[PDB]
């Protein structure tokens, strides 16, 4: 005889193939073969994908050297694999993270009026309806122009570069510079915009003519723009939907939460904690030799973080495929990540996420999948696992 073990194992964002488990019994540490040829460590037990993430030799910047073994083709250009350190050097860091909290004033009311006008639409147009094209990713686009100080009406446009974008592809892929050259372009002209006062590009257009940043390049400022727009509704849309299923397939979780609304942040942290939104390990290369578990992992080596590894690691997460509400350690889970590089919206995406169910459960509390779950079509190649559709009946 056989080849390397490769990865991914499977695109269903639906299900954990019971081979996690026993990889991680047997080798939570162990060699595979990505989608470019290249060899990499996946690390796979709670214990060590904390010590991968919490030890910054293991580095994400220089997963983009020229020639180190490569997960997938960047998407982006090679500094903004540095993005959140571009932004700590520039002085922007406080205030990118003010500017996208969720307790921004009406910013959570605006969340819930978007989530009750979308379900109204589909419920007048009738069963069946698609949850991911038609909530899930609307919900995610509308917060994130909301949140950037953007025109509504903009967001479609922006969100048609994600199904490329966010691709895990071996190659190069030409249609993610295009979308990205206009993208840029579009957060330029919005930087230039004098209507545009609010949220993160009205806190950037200000900073920018601020003489404390007037060595701050044009260009990471409209990055910001158009990585958090991108980074935020991927993993917001991405989420919500895989939760949407999980909490489809327990209507007895469905009816506690709908009868006792006050239980959807644990709920959600739940469903965060099984999430399989991620589709492939996160990446970082070694910048020394550095032992973890029964292997040394060498410079310049590839190591990929297995979230779900972690998350359903029994010795951390007793019963792991079991939604329960009172866990000693709700928030100790992988699911933003850890360390250096803990994601920085996680209260946005805790918010969006209890903010959908809660419309949901209201509105729409007899809904169920329209369709056999195998009828699920699950992208592959991507860096997301999202049915294409999710269709349902209430
Ligand atoms: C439920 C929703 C979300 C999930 C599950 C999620 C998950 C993640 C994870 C696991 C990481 C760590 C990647 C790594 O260490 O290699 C990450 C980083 C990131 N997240 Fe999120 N996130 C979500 C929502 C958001 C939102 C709402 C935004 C922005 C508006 C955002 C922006 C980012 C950015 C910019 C990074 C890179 C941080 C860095 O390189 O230091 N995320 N997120
Ligand atoms: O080290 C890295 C670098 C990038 C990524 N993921 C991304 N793939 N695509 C993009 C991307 C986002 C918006 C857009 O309009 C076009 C592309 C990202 C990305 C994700 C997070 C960022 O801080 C910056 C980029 C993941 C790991």
């Amino acid at each position: 005889a056989t080849v390397l073990l490769e990865v991914p194992f499977s695109a269903r964002g639906d299900r954990i193939p019971d081979a996690v488990a026993e990889l991680r019994t047997r080798e939570p540490i162990r060699k595979v073969r990505t989608i470019t040829g290249a060899e990499a460590w996946l690390v796979s037990s709670y214990a060590l994908c904390t010590q991968v993430l919490e030890d910054r030799r293991f580095s994400m910047k220089e997963t983009a050297a020229a020639g180190a073994p490569r997960l997938n083709a960047l998407t982006v250009p090679p500094e903004v694999v540095n993005n959140m350190g571009n932004i700590a050097d520039a002085g922007l860091r406080k205030a990118v993270m003010k500017a996208i909290t969720p307790k921004a004033p009406g910013l959570e009311q605006f969340l819930r009026d978007t989530a009750n006008s979308l379900l109204d639409n589909l419920i007048t147009e009738g069963a069946p309806a698609d949850l991911r094209n038609d909530f899930a990713d609307p919900l995610a686009t509308a917060l994130h122009c909301k949140v950037l100080g953007i025109p509504q009406e903009d967001g479609p446009k922006l969100f048609r570069s994600l199904s490329i974008a966010f691709m895990s592809s071996a190659d190069p892929i030409p249609a993610a510079k295009i979308n990205w050259d206009r993208d840029i372009e579009y957060m330029a002209g919005i930087l230039e915009n004098p209507n545009i006062t609010t949220g993160l590009m009205g806190e950037l257009s200000r900073l920018r003519k601020d003489p404390a940043y007037s060595h701050v390049s044009d260009e990471l400022f409209a990055t910001i723009g158009v990585t958090f727009f991108g980074a935020g509704v991927i993993s917001t849309g991405s989420f919500l939907t895989t939760a949407l299923i999980s909490l489809i397939q327990r209507p007895q979780l469905r009816n506690l939460l709908h009868e006792k609304p006050e239980l959807i942040p644990a709920g959600v942290e739940e469903l965060l904690r099984i999430n399989l939104s991620f589709a492939d390990g996160l990446p970082r290369l070694a910048t020394a030799d550095i032992q973890v578990g029964d292997v040394l992992v060498r410079k310049g080596e590839l190591v990929l973080v297995l979230l779900e590894g972690a998350n359903f690691d029994p010795e951390h997460f007793p019963n792991p495929g079991s939604i329960e509400l009172d866990r000693p350690n709700p928030t100790s889970h992988l699911a933003f990540g850890r360390g250096q590089h803990f994601c920085p919206g996680s209260a946005l995406g805790r918010r969006h996420a209890q903010i959908g169910i809660e419309a949901l459960l209201k509105k729409m509390p007899g809904v169920d999948l329209a369709v056999p779950i195998d009828q699920l079509v699950w992208r592959t190649r991507f860096q997301r696992r999202i049915p294409e559709r999710l269709p349902v009946l209430w």
